[PDB]
């Protein structure tokens, strides 16, 4: 499976990127990065620790757009990532960063990769851009994997009320039918308690140091709502990942009070929407991953 | 009993403030508001809230800080909801209604209060910005204070109140005297958890009360996967029933991780004149006190 | 002056172009195109048309987007013609030849000349989506740009193409606020519909829009006859105007009014500008110098 | 210009005080005191010495915080002197008289300023205690202040309490930090420590500090004396260049860097301060009018 990943790698973006770096089926062609979490610089950083501490820099990374669409401008630290020592890590070594903006490098390699899948991890500001600028190419994309949406009050969810019009511009753009949603209303569904799992307090090696302080922070009130690894375990293992899941035709609230929420509507060639994931199978890809 | 109440007034400080209004031998004598769970403006309008419901608008309330300290605030709409009380609907309670909010700035009514009504309680529901002013501008007001009853410090891994706003809670530990100061902490707060789908005492209707409850917790039982785990009620039950609520306590000496990896964590060391940390209530009185307040 | 034009080339966008042409102290550096007026296959082809009457096809033309950021299209009145451009005949005006088109999106183009022409100052006739977008890509790139002359909005609250919402803005209001609250508004003016409709003219008291002898009084002449003959000869040539502004600095301009100004992007008033009295926001332009606009619309057809 | 001074009045606060009584063009609308060189009974005693020898005791003086508002109280030699001013004799000054002092604590007097002066500025010669409680309790009070001038911090690194750590901002570095972050940095003006050496004059080839005839020489000449002999008779006068800065505006800067500011609040280097370039931050302070500025000390010393 070949991947493109849309990141605003904080803490759990991360992760999820291991989890696609750990499977060797999948080929991580690009990453591109946006505002969201952290600045657009914190993410690029971020996006380099957590290759440098897989030990593939091998993939190209992209910088996009630096603030949502049209709505105005924390919880991830103040670097976007746990707040963490690079000297701890070895990662106080310079960042790489293609010169193409990640805009025009989507749009390219949807033009030149077959079967290329993406996986957004973020605000859909480059995505949606790209869709402007060049939808025959996005349109070329064989499947989008996406963490963001409601149905657990909805005011946790971030990615889509961060831009909503990004998300309405994918969500009418490109075919629903092709599009899997991993939704936060699922990551505190399959959450976990940190007092009763014990998969992200490990050590012995780097990538069990890295997780554990990174996720430091983000374990809320001690529960671990792993919202960009579910999506990446559904982008990496299909149906295996998924226990339940319902076909749904999103749209977004774009004005009055409810505006970035999301309106749902029973619909078979709408977006599959994941409702419970093999949290049994996820917990084994997070430890199998540390090794 | 005299008792001041400082909170962040989402969804567990709400019943909280419901046990003490609903015991006749407790007078509150005014709600001070701080930042915490939601931004001070949804906090005011969540005591307001909470008052209406109960029907005693006759507790004056004030506006404190805004932030912590020094640390970034850290709200948490994805477990109180985005008006920090569960997103309920004022139109389903009559809570639709201005607001009520006194001049006075909360520090200097703290001071005030502790300066003129005498054997005044604090019960501390939320970070300690607010008292942990107080204290800097008028220590000698504050120590007039006869008890502190405070829910915070922890081990489980979410504790709030003093990881919000670690320096507070030192300046409170270090300034007010700690044999005077009484602990609900998380530790006892995950200790007393209950499974709502058990237990059914946040989830009756039939009065204003009992729809309040049940609508409010809704939607931090889900966000803790269907658990209840009711710290703020916990303090309030322990500063209203006193030793009555307490089945097991141990004299500690607290202090704030300032610095480094265990930032706004806790040390404690077994000490007679330290806080009496609460290790276990009457979770059989407390149960009953909870279903009694919603008749 | 050099001036990139982004324009959706209907009928009076060609006028404006044509302004920018005939002053040569104006160096035209590209012209991006945009649906508007008509789709984005005939804008290109009408700026083709434009270029090619005057004389000067040496000017890069980039294609930019096809649709709003958000907004549909919206079903309007095709007021310019089927073609954009009053359904002209090519065979009457010699550019049935080949169209020139260059390969980068208008935004790229945009963002590029930003980075590498040194004073770049930008001339916007239609909806803002290039704009927006580019400045949602690149915002220092487009933040270099020296200043917007932007024909747009309605500072009183009463457009064109809905009682709140001038065309331009109304058609992508999300573009108009992305540039209004990230391209500094002191550094904008603004020409909008009022301004068009208060330095409007009738066309059968003046004749600068009906002489021939030379193919640009025949352009002028035959592209203006469907406005012309929409509301009985009255012209409220706002593009025009933005160009006049744009090209002759204060002298187009005699009272204007410091507005700081924000989209309504949700309700009826969809596209509306909202105005607040703000020494930095735009210089919104309330009514020009007629008498020098006159002139120049004169002298552009001289032989 | 409209002035609020707070101070931990020791010796070279009390001379930067006098610069300012000495420029007509100033009104000190009040003195708030904090704790540092000296505890604050001893400030408010010392402002109260400083008033009544410069003559003009109409200005309010307001008792602050008793203590950081999280630190320990540092553990330092006391270069000031015990009583904060030098160990002077009240006797050689006529001061063995009753000390003024209001009734509002100075965190609640300074936010009624900020709320009812217009144009105000603050000039902070102490640890920035009072200051951070005011920004916490009534950010938008405070905020109403045209311009904050700042004794304090080390944008090179270089302290003197600490080897990174100016003793104002070490003494409360989480002050300094609500300060930085609640203030709008670009209406700050620092003078750290490291325009204070830089500036740093040795007292035996310099005599302004070492004059007699009447009692403002006196005073600065004896409150000086400790303070000279403590580094071989080099005299770094941060407090006074503060004020020089305050009160003469533009005349008093010969270069600055606007530098965004921020504290180090753990580790060995606690207290110091962070710089990086920043047209929306702090106008640093990197060289006076060191003539003028002499000028200005001799002046207000002169018999005339
Ligand atoms: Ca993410
Ligand atoms: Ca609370
Ligand atoms: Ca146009
Ligand atoms: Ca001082």
């Amino acid at each position: 499976m070949k991947l493109w990943i849309d990141t605003d790698c904080g803490i759990d973006d991360a992760t999820a990127i291991l989890i696609c770096l750990a499977n060797p089926s999948i080929e991580i062609v690009g990453i591109s990065c946006i505002g969201g979490n952290a600045s657009l610089q914190n993410v690029i950083r971020n996006v380099n620790r957590t290759l440098k501490v897989w030990g593939k820099t091998d993939i190209p990374i992209f910088g996009g757009c630096q603030a949502p669409l049209v709505q105005p401008k924390h919880i991830h630290g103040g670097d976007g990532l746990g707040d963490i020592n690079d000297n701890d890590f070895g990662t106080n070594t310079p960042n790489k960063l293609e010169k193409e903006h990640a805009v025009n490098a989507l749009i390219h390699a949807a033009n030149t990769i077959e079967d290329l899948n993406i996986l957004c991890l973020a605000p859909l500001t480059n995505i949606a851009i790209a869709l402007s600028m060049a939808p025959e190419a996005i349109l070329k994309i064989k499947h989008f994997y996406i963490m963001g949406g409601a149905e657990i009050t909805p005011y946790g969810e971030f990615n889509w009320r961060a831009d909503p019009e990004a998300a309405q511009i994918v969500l009418q753009t490109y075919p629903q039918y092709q599009t899997t949603i991993a939704s936060w209303t699922l990551a505190v569904f399959n959450s976990f308690n940190a007092n009763d799992y014990d998969f992200f307090n490990l050590d012995g090696n780097l990538v069990r140091r890295f997780i554990r302080e990174t996720w430091k922070p983000i374990i809320d009130g001690g529960r671990i709502c792993p919202a960009d690894p579910l999506a990446a375990f559904i982008a990496v293992y299909g149906d295996r990942a998924i226990k339940r899941a319902e076909r749904l035709h999103l749209s977004m609230v774009l004005e009055g009070e409810k505006l970035g929420m999301s309106l749902a509507e029973p619909d078979e060639k709408g977006c599959l929407v994941v409702k419970e994931c093999d949290a049994e199978l996820f917990v084994k890809i997070l430890r199998e991953l540390q090794d």
